[PDB]
DNA sequence: CGTTGCGGCAAAGTTATGGGTAAAGTCACACGTAGTCACCATAATGAAATAAGATCACTACTGGGCAGTACCAGACTCGAACTGATG
């Protein structure tokens, strides 16, 4: 899923990504490796994960290859 | 006896490695790197509201006393009269 925005990272960010992900494939990862973000350390994002059931996994601070692909 | 192959000995030959010295390269000085949302818990009021509390008003139930009435004598006081001593 690819998603285009002028605003910052913000968990819009997010329910868009993921709302196009669940909508022209199918389902969502099982997976899913998030930087040390702040939109991944809010409540929202990991409630969101928490209710579709996805291991929720981080990166450790300003490591990228753990990202890297 | 002479010749031929083989092996020890000791320079000599070839790589390698850590030093020194001039000399070909290399690259920044050219105004600039810090700067900006996103993030969720805690204090912290100020308002919203409380749950109980406070008082009014009414209804019914039950203690219960005061101004007044009434009798039966006992007892002190005194009009009215009786009666004796007297100067």
């Amino acid at each position: 899923a690819v998603y285009l925005t002028f605003d910052s990272p913000s968990y819009r960010s997010c329910l868009m990504v993921l709302r196009i992900c669940v909508k022209r494939h199918g389902r969502l990862p099982q997976i899913v490796v998030v930087d040390n973000g702040a939109e991944f350390h809010s409540v929202y994002f990991e409630t969101l994960l928490a209710t579709f059931e996805c291991t929720k996994k981080q990166r450790p601070p300003a490591k990228a290859r753990f990202g890297s692909v």
